DNA sequence: GCCGCCGGTCGCC
DNA sequence: GGCGACCGGCGGCC
């Protein structure tokens, strides 16, 4: 298809350098946008033709920065020194194959796959891991954000779905067996892609409350959509904050490996992820 | 009447131009305009007006598209066709489907505004109203519809899917006048008139939906009137577990083949409609599928 | 009262020229307006004046085809060949006197009776007159169309009230009685602000008797006395042969032209006193050429 | 004190002389000004800015007409020929003192009686009289058009309040006590930011007394006592000839006019103390020009 | 806090003079504004940029006369002809003490006794000397006019309260004992910055002892003792002459410039030590001018 | 981070210009601009572009005090026997030094869980007055009796102190008040505001009785004592003060915390490491001889 | 105050 | 006389 053949002028040519500088610079909210430029910010704000343009840009770049650019490469940018390395390695976990599933599993190539579960005793590190992700990714959004019978809220145009400590209620699991099959919302239909969801807990989840009561009704069709990883081992306590380069250095060097060992996994998609292969293990982890 | 004698400015004209810029790549929605040419979204909403004529356009290019010109316009060696295949198998003639079609879709029908697909599981049923829906510039489903107002912005669509769908007692007044093509008090309200809009409805179900739902019963008597708006089509025969996704071109060929070939059978069938859409006439195949 | 002096500049004259032509070539509705003329309103519809010159030259342009001009102007324009003159010949009715009777209802100039029934077996073409003058008016309104407990919305700013297979109920009886009438509604009185407001003419076709006002599950006839002061009635007895087909516009003004085109003393003989009924054919009163 | 010394802009100017004109021409309602003015109400209502001065200019044209100028400077321009004049030798009451009482009583200088009552029986011309003054004024309202829950709605703005055979209910009992009185209500004060401000002169005709206040099923006579020191009361006693007809604003004006000319100090004999019933007619009183 | 230097034009500047010109002359409503420069109102109506001036002066000429400027300096421009001195020694209490304490009231710098009560039996002119007052200063509010389960809004932006045949009752008891003492109510301090000051002076009239509060259908006496220490009571009992008349500013204006050109020293002995009641006439220190 | 490379007209420079000259001079509200300036206010409100420029600038002002520049900053300014503040704290038996050290540094929100502060004791021992003083020095507060009863905690955010005086802990909003006293942001602020994480404001409670007890129906319940002791410091007044030492000043507060920030931090350091649910009093020798 | 458009008039055909 | 493109004016925008 043939573009339009508009000229702009030098507004709204420096409009387009704008939403561009804002998409770069991954500044998606005004409380950044202040933080970062104040002055830019304060030049704007002076008056209606300039604060009509703050929200067109940040609405903009939103929109280029999720639909129209693979999230992967915002997260791509000594292996075995990398804190997220040695995590795996004691849950018994193969730090190539995690990563390179992370990487599908966030541009929504492994099918109805659309749902990680990260399931251990607690403090064994699971929100750390998990809430490192969702700032590398440009937005997310959490479950415990939202309002309490409306945990559904505002899913589209996030990067990244975060649940964390979450259990299902039996009231809302219909809602529960699409957006955790990447099925989309049928006001998304109506108006017009799956978003990628995390979850973290201490018991097992596939159990559903059902009144004072647990059931089992809903056991088997949560089963094909998530993938479960165990976190046994509990964490010292001096490991700290999980850095975002950590995410960035574990996930590049993961993409360059030779990706023939994941496909062959990839043809049966398990619900239970393999653990440590001891004759696959690559030379640079040991 | 006579167009009237104003002169348009060179901003108006560049408003007119983007307007047929948009019937002419079928884009009618905000995100395949997003999606098509992001440099010309951009640069247009950087201005309050810059915005007014986002939603214009899209509005004027939906009315266009929609009602002022024929919608058989937006779909005009045949035996490798995977449609004439699919109804090669399920015993029905690939060539009077077509014929019947296009006058469908173009409302010339008569009151017979409804087409329903009946027949077993995995039979190609939904996966063919797909392909003709996809080729159309709007189409709207009853399932995203809320379920006490399923026929809500009926308006501005070229067509209607209803995919699995059963009649409640409490909606069977509604269905009739959306079904026979009669006009609904809304648009007859707001227009002027007493009959303008014209919707096509194509149906699927795994279950004969001339029954009526009443309570937990089922009762039957409206099964007369709903069988007049309707025409039935039977897919009983399994499909091969091998066919794909059927597309637009897949669809736009079949029409195409179709629509040159002799009209003359059509129209005999046409002096009185069959409740049932005639089966295979072994004698009147086209020599091209023999 | 001598005009304002005021003077606009060339974009007033040409919005003042755009309402003639609408006035003029008889369009009232953006979808009428779309379909007649698609380039000017895709024009018009390039900034926020135009969509607003838009809806104001609707606006006025419907106010100027409803009450600044006479209704019957917007029907004039062999005779016996004429598919409406046969119509009412068989139905045993002088087509002279009731074209020239519309032509006085129209234009609200035959006083409380505002009102013409047309009652009969079913499928005997009282709809399809009815709705022949209503495609040839500018805009008409049809209480079908409105809401079950509020049948009289929109009635304002138009030509003429189409009600078919009328039934009044009680609890509406008294809001029914205001417009069947020719008394203005209330809200018009405040809204435009004095008793200087007018009604809008209404048409009834029906297949059983509307004096019985229906109360609950109960027939009632002390509305009956009050309905016929102010209606006029019509029997389609005969049925017609399923070949008349859809009537035109055309055929109601070749008929309303012919009809001022005769004599009028004839009937304003009847407009004395006005008669529930309305007299059949007199083979003596015939018009010449309709023998 | 010295008004601001301003500089109005040519556009201003224009904006001053439309106001000025529509209030010499009394054009009150957007409907009044399409039949009078249909060129300029297109001109002006061809962009945003000329539907905002449109809507800026009536309220100030009513604003001029109903607080800043005397109602009866609209009022004001042999005698036996007068309609009017006639009419209250039938029901034995004096045109002079009539008409100058309700030159008097139409700019609020009667203080607390403030309420006209015409009462009689039926069809002695009671609603005509009152409509042919009430049209006279520019703005009036009426409680029949207000809703009846709340009768005494959208009281400010009008130059006179039209009650047309009214009966007074308990429920509304105490808001009518300021009504009749000239007391204004409390958004005449907190939002006109004073005790009190308009007039607001009412007209009563009814065919019984109005004094018995309905209270839920029965009758009660409590509020006679203040309700009767608010109004005068006027009887129509004689039924008028049947061909009387429609009187109209050239009556009025002339009727009026003419009270104007006639010595004013015989007026004042009474009205330094009105009594509840107005005073007939008596021989010496007449004026010559009727004897 | 040296001001920014924010050179403005000419534009800004007459609507700087014409929001001093609205103070000086006393203009702090729309329709007194009507009522005083028409044809600045009616200039200034031309467009909507220059109606949304009207809505912005209106608000800071309001805010100025009321926060920006002492409002004694509103009230200060024979003696013993003047009303009020010789209503007050009519009622056996000094001219000049009261005249000195209501300057130092009407300032809000009493202290804690912020409002003044009157009491006596009716036809004394408590109520007309109290609306003098009120008339005098920029913008006044009552308790009457608000409504009736939220009698205490619309506080701010008011000089002055009254409260005319008050009477207070145990549902509003806690509110109406932080505004009679002077305390802001939490919307200033939600308004503006933490435990502000401005409040607001109050005057009552009463024909009882409002000091007892109503619950119930029993009289009980809890905040007795509260009440009285917020009020200045004051004892109305000889009944005035039926034709004194109404009080004007140019009374009040005339008795209050005399007060002040006297010494202090009289009214600040007795300032130390605040009585609930107000002392009466001394002949050992009357003024020579009243003797 | 490399700015935008705009570039603003003559309008913008001034309306930058005004935004500083608005936190320059401690102006955040309509009413404090109308009393410091009327001539500006007037001049702006003369025209429909300049009402939205004085919204805009008040809006950026209060951002630029309370989120871009440490309130300690506005605390410091640019006879130490004599001060008030000094006297006041030695007759409640505590070390002026430790008392200020300690402010600086809660309200700077770096003292971790504990920050709140707690004042207790009997009536007139001048619990009110202190608490005031810190409150008129920063640039705005919200106090917690102006809002409604049901919602305590409305236009928390925003604000550089939160002031609760003599307050009561309910069960009923027991579940919220473990929040703003323990320093993490409400739901809603992450939302509208995208970070699961944003500094808490500080809090400071006067009370005649102990709050750590809550009040369930007619009746206290202790249930929830032991999570409010590690979110609060502790000071007791217990000395009442004669009606001769008037009502504090913002002079008195400056001159306190610009004298406990000269000196050495080792005194408090000691005690930092782990803190306290009660604040130690007067050491007899640590007191230095400026004090002394 | 900002960025847009309609419009007049002079400049050139 | 006609066609051209230039810059200044004005728009509405809460
Ligand atoms: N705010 C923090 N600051 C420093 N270290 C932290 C912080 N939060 C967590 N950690 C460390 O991160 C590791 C585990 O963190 P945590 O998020 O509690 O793990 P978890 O297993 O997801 N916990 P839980 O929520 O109980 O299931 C431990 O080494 C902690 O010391
Ligand atoms: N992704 C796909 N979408 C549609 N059809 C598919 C797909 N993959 C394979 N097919 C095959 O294509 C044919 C179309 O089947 P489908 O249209 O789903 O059946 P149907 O009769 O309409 N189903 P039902 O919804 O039960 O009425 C079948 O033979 C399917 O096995
Ligand atoms: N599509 C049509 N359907 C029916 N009648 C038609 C049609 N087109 C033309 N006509 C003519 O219209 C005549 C009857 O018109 P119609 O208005 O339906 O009658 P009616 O007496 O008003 N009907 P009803 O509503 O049953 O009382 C027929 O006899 C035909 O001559
Ligand atoms: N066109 C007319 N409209 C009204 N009244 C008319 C007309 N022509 C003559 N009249 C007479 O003029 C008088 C007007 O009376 P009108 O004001 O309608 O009633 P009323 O005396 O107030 N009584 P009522 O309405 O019965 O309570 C009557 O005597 C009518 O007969
Ligand atoms: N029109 C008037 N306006 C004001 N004061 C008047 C007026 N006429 C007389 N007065 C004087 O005011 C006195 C009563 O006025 P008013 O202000 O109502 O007094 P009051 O003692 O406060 N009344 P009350 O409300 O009965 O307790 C009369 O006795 C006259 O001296
Ligand atoms: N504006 C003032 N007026 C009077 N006394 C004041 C003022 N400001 C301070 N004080 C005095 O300074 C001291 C401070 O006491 P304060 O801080 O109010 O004590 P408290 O125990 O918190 N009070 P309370 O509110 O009764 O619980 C007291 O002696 C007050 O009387
Ligand atoms: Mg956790
Ligand atoms: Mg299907
Ligand atoms: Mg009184």
């Amino acid at each position: 298809v043939v573009p339009f053949n508009g000229k702009g002028t030098k507004a709204s040519i420096k409009f387009q350098t704008m939403v561009n500088w804002l998409c770069e610079n991954r500044v998606f909210t005004e409380d950044k946008w202040k933080l970062v430029d104040f002055n830019q910010y304060t030049l704007l704000s002076s008056s209606h033709s300039g604060s009509f343009q703050i929200q067109s840009a940040l609405k903009l770049a939103i929109y280029k920065a999720t639909n129209l650019v693979p999230t992967s490469t915002f997260l791509l940018h000594c292996i075995k020194d990398n804190k997220i390395v040695k995590l795996l390695l004691c849950q018994n976990y193969d730090p190539l194959l995690v990563g390179q599933h992370v990487l599908k599993w966030i541009d929504k190539k492994c099918g109805k796959k659309n749902t990680l579960w990260f399931y251990g005793p607690p403090s064994t590190g699971k929100t750390n891991l998990a809430m490192a992700i969702a700032k590398s990714v440009p937005v997310y959004g959490m479950v415990n954000w939202n309002n309490e019978n409306f945990p559904f809220n505002d899913v589209a145009g996030k990067s990244l779905v975060v649940w964390d400590e979450g259990i299902i209620k039996s009231t809302i699991v219909e809602a529960a067996k699409a957006i955790l099959g990447g099925q989309p919302t049928r006001v998304d239909q109506k108006m017009r892609p799956g978003v990628p969801v995390v979850i973290t807990s201490n018991g097992d989840i596939t159990f559903v409350v059902s009144g004072n009561t647990t059931t089992t009704v809903h056991a088997k069709a949560l089963k094909e959509r998530m993938v479960k990883l165990n976190f046994t081992v509990r964490c010292s306590p001096d490991m700290g904050l999980l850095t975002e380069a950590d995410v960035q250095q574990w996930l590049t060097w993961c993409n360059a490996q030779s990706w023939d060992h994941y496909e062959n996994w990839a043809i049966n998609y398990t619900f239970d992820f393999p653990g440590i292969n001891a004759d696959a293990l690559h030379p640079d982890l040991q």
